[PDB]
């Protein structure tokens, strides 16, 4: 992407991340072997929590991932930002990914 679109101070990348998880819009983690879909349940200055996908073979896969490339579109804006580890957690009695916010963030409005 044109370097225009790319946010890389702390306080940048936390920004548009609360207004994803406000916009409530769906999320595609992919990674090497697959792609499953998802979505920002929670955001702090330290952490995300992201749903489970349905397929349960999914999640094992992503939860053994080395590198996790986050997307989410809408209107003709698109956010993309890569994570290097997701772990398995507990959000309103359901499995979750959590990690943490990334260095930098892509906030395309292409």
């Amino acid at each position: 992407y044109h370097e225009q679109f790319l946010k890389q101070n702390p306080l940048a990348v936390l920004g548009v991340l609360r207004d994803l998880h406000k916009a409530a819009i769906p999320l595609r983690l992919s990674w090497n072997g697959g792609q499953l879909i998802s979505k920002l349940l929670a955001i702090t200055p330290d952490k995300l929590v992201l749903d489970f996908g349905s397929q349960a073979e999914d999640n094992i896969a992503v939860l053994k991932a080395q590198h996790i490339t986050i997307t989410a579109e809408t209107q003709g804006a698109k956010v993309e930002f890569t994570v290097e580890q997701l772990q398995q957690s507990e959000y309103l009695q359901l499995p979750a990914f959590i990690t943490v916010p990334p260095p930098t963030l892509w906030f395309v409005l292409e």
